[PDB]
């Protein structure tokens, strides 16, 4: 598996559902496609809601069987925040998804999910920095620099801020704090 961990705006951007569930089952191998089975139970969603109203309960989650093409495999108790693509019909997440405890993110991320990270979705792109020298190419882009660092998930740019608009053609990172 070769992907690259998007910034938590653009995971929320990307997905078709954002939701918080606790994983329940032990999960299962489908023989015939090869994807493998989580069972969840759903306590919120965040995104997708409007779609689906109060009648949304999504019980399965679908990730490839095989490390090599990308698969999730999970690490007891807790909330977790699930940022999922619709694919053939189910909810699918990769090891490259958003996926992580409710309870680790910060107040920001929490924030960024529930309310602001929407607001870049049109108008804003966070842009790679996986190696120097890298170049900030556009106006609506913030460049992702925390990429450069060892804990890039834990950087500054990652935990706290979001690329919104600024003013127009104009896109800069911002304080979710």
């Amino acid at each position: 598996c070769t992907c690259v961990p998007p910034h938590p705006q653009t995971a929320f951007c990307n997905s078709d559902l954002v939701i918080r569930a606790k994983f329940v089952g032990t999960p299962e191998v489908n023989q015939t496609t090869l994807y493998q089975r989580y069972e969840i139970k759903m306590t919120k969603m965040y995104k997708g809601f409007q779609a689906l109203g109060d009648a949304a309960d999504i019980r399965f989650v679908y990730t490839p069987a095989m490390e090599s093409v990308c698969g999730y495999f999970h690490r007891r108790s807790e909330e977790f925040l699930i940022a999922g693509k619709l694919q053939d019909g189910l909810l699918h997440i990769t090891t490259c998804s958003f996926v992580a405890p409710w309870n680790s993110l910060s107040l920001a991320q929490r924030r960024g999910f529930t309310k602001t990270y929407t607001v870049g979705c049109e108008e804003c792109t966070v842009f790679p920095c996986l190696s120097i020298p890298c170049k900030l190419q556009s106006g609506t882009h913030c460049l992702w620099t925390d990429q450069l660092l060892q804990g890039s998930e834990k950087g500054f740019q990652s935990r706290h801020l979001a690329c919104l608009p600024r003013e127009p053609g104009l896109c800069t990172w911002q304080s979710l704090r």
